[PDB]
């Protein structure tokens, strides 16, 4: 019930008590651990509202005060009457910051309290959503000096009037299936690219085409918009040693901005809540570039380096991997676009864990996601035991809306 | 109940039914996942069900389930338990049991090899000197002049828990570590405490950076005794790099035979507290963890210095760069001396084929992702992208506490 986590590199032991507030379920049982599985009414709503308002009022040292009680009373009256309620601005901001704070898969949470929250609950149309999103993108990008932000569209009502951003991120590259069987551009987005084409998009059919936004207001059929090219900051990828690297013609965008997730605050559901931070280098240079089902560039790079590609034991893949990641970091740094490397990010997260243990009694963390996809054991997170559990407010996966939308 | 796992690179979906036969606990609940926690005297009472389950599995493996031979063996074990409180495995059941403990070991990426295991039955052993002889024979056999063969040696099972056989070493071959008065460590920091026990017990320490530890061996619950493995039986590989000629001058070497000697083998409810087993190395065990962990030999700085990488900012990835070079060197050195070793690409690829085969023929393959994924280049190996289900099957290998914490000294 009071659980210990040990760092095996430093012997530091931390005691977790926060897990006892865990509300949602993990997918694991005493018989089976699902740690590596990617996805494991009025009556319902009032406990959720209360649980949230209690933690909110406690956070501002006003637990058990009239202002606390009064707000419980008010929301209670409002649910009874309307079957939902509206968060105060102060609650919305707190809820959103805490959804990031509770995100067990996020290595970047030392930053959780510096989050700019844009309240878009007055939005009514896809054009309005487009406006709010462009403003988000420009604010967060800040000419390369990136700032964390989330834009929150109106909450779910009857569930037939959902706001959704159909894109998985605000900024991603198209993927095209070709005659010759191969894939041009990002194969992860092939399907979404086709949904764009079939909804009208005129695609340039290149390797790095910024996708248009496909926005759904109020349960209506979604609409297409091109983000002003001028608001999409990109980095050409070169290497500080290898002159030929630039010839590969690689680039990536500066703003990572997840747009397909659902924010839950005090029982309320915000199905459109695009949020953004900045990149850790490996996301681009290890996953985006080197996954076999992504840009899959290792072969071409290793070839340019003239490595012995005959045998897996020459570690040519590993060699090329490092260099590609050196180039990503170098290019963002040279163009002055905020980026963090995995050494620096994981060291920060260990510091954050210690802060959260001291100040909050724990920190939910998902080791499988927190350890970088390269050089795992040479980052301190590898040696750090983590307890994973679900706290609310939260971000949650939600199914892609084309599998749901009634047209 | 059926459970599905998905590979996110290939979209291949597998269906696990094997998990229905698990009963030992995971550490996890519906409310907490303990998947990255390193660690999340039996009565007749509990023993006959454990024996019966085991013999049912053994008898099925041989297509003799429900046979007269199956039934007679159940009746024979049952009587033996009730009259002696324990029982003895037949040789065939010992072999099968040891093989399955390996097969069931969810942290082991090498399991494609599970059915090729040489089992040495040391249950007639009575003294520490006898244990020393068995262990030397196991080292020589497994080593096979560099052409490594997997093996396990199985000493007598636990009886009352006061008569335990234990190998006090964590591995049969490992290097000494010495804490110096100035706070630095000479040799392997992981073995400082065990090294100090060896010295205390009378070992004359050479005090260098790679001194092979003496064996410290407990038979029949007696005080453990020290033995030096004959050096001619300890195969070692000097580490050099195919391109960097100063790499040899770091003075690195490692032993070829990875042989775990501190775990507990459970078969049919019986407990074999000394059961050293050995395979061959995956390169990263040495090049990543042994050499480059901060709490081990910690050579990243010296290697990167010699490489003259930019060391003033982590974002040069000097650590990553030096890490790959060291690992190339380890694989090169082993291959050049004709000592079996596997790289992490080859090992993980084989593990995926093993795991798929297991799903088809066996209905599952319990696997601990946290351990299976190699400690460098994680996502360029196929296991990173493979969903896994972790659960506990018996027969099994289990952690047990270090014996110096529990041993009752005689003097
Ligand atoms: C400030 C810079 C940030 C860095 C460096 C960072 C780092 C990361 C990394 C490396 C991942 C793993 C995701 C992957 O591999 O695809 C991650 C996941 C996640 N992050 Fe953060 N993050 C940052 C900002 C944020 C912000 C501002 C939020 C919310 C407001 C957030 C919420 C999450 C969530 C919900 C996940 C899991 C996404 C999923 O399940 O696919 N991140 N982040
Ligand atoms: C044949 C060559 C083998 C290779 C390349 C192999 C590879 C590995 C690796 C990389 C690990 C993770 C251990 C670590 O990082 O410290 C491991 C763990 C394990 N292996 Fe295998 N293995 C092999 C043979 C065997 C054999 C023969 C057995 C037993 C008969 C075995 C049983 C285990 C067990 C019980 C663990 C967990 C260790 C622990 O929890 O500390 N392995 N092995
Ligand atoms: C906010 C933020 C900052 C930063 N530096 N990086 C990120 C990356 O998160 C992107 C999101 C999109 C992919 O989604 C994978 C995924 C798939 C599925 C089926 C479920 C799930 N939870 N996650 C991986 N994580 C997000
Ligand atoms: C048989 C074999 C072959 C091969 N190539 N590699 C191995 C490696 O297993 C070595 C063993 C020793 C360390 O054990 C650490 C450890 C500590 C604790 C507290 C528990 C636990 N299960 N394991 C890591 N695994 C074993
Ligand atoms: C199957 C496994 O859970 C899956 O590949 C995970 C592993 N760890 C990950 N870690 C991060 N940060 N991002 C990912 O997409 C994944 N994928
Ligand atoms: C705390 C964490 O679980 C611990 O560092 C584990 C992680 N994964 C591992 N994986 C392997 N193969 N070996 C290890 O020692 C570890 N250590
Ligand atoms: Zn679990």
């Amino acid at each position: 019930r009071f659980l210990k986590v040990k760092n095996w590199e430093t012997d530091v032991v931390l005691t977790d008590t926060l897990h006892l507030k865990s509300t949602l379920e993990t997918g694991c049982t005493e018989h089976i651990c699902m740690g590596s599985i990617m996805l494991p009414t009025k009556d319902q709503l009032f406990p959720l509202a209360k649980e949230f308002l209690d933690q909110y009022y406690s956070s501002i040292k006003r637990f058990g005060s009239k202002a606390h009680m009064d707000r419980l009373e008010e929301v209670n009256k409002e649910i009874e009457s309307t079957s939902t309620y509206q968060l105060k601005d102060t609650e919305l901001i707190y809820g959103a910051k805490h959804a990031w704070r509770n995100a067990s898969r996020c290595v970047g949470r030392i930053q959780w309290s510096k989050l700019q929250v844009f309240d878009a609950r007055d939005c009514t149309t896809a054009h309005g959503m487009f406006n709010y999103i462009c403003n988000h993108v420009k604010y967060a990008t800040n000419k390369g000096n990136l700032r964390s932000a989330i834009t929150i569209f109106p909450q779910r009502t009857d569930g037939k009037h959902d706001f959704r951003v159909w894109n998985s991120q605000l900024i991603r590259y198209a993927g095209y299936k070709q005659p010759d069987g191969s894939t041009l551009g990002d194969p992860a987005n092939v399907q979404f690219t086709e949904i764009c084409i079939q909804q009208g998009w005129k695609a340039p059919r290149g390797r790095f085409d910024v996708l248009p936004l496909l926005l759904q207001a109020n349960g209506n059929d979604p609409e297409l918009f091109q983000i002003p090219p001028e608001l999409v900051l990109e980095v050409p990828i070169r290497h500080p040693k290898f002159d030929w690297f630039k010839d590969l013609g690689l680039k990536w965008y500066g703003l990572p901005a997840v747009s397909n997730m659902l924010l839950e605050i005090g029982g309320l559901e915000f199905s459109a809540c695009p949020f953004s931070g900045w990149y850790m280098g490996t996301e681009i240079g290890v996953r985006d570039y080197c996954d076999n089902s992504r840009y899959n560039i290792l072969e071409e790079v290793a070839k340019k380096m003239d490595l012995d590609m005959r045998k897996t034991s020459s570690l040519w893949k590993d060699q090329a991997l490092v260099e590609i990641n050196i180039a990503v970091l170098y290019s963002f740094q040279s163009d002055k676009v905020t980026i963090v490397d995995h050494h620096s990010a994981t060291e920060s997260f260990i510091k954050h864990m210690e802060n959260e243990y001291r100040c909050r009694g724990g920190c939910p963390a998902d080791w499988v996601w927190i350890v970088p996809p390269m050089s795992g054991s040479i980052t301190p997170v590898f040696h750090q035991e983590m307890l994973n559990y679900r706290l609310t407010p939260s971000f949650e996966y939600q199914p892609d809306p084309w599998n749901t939308h009634v047209w």
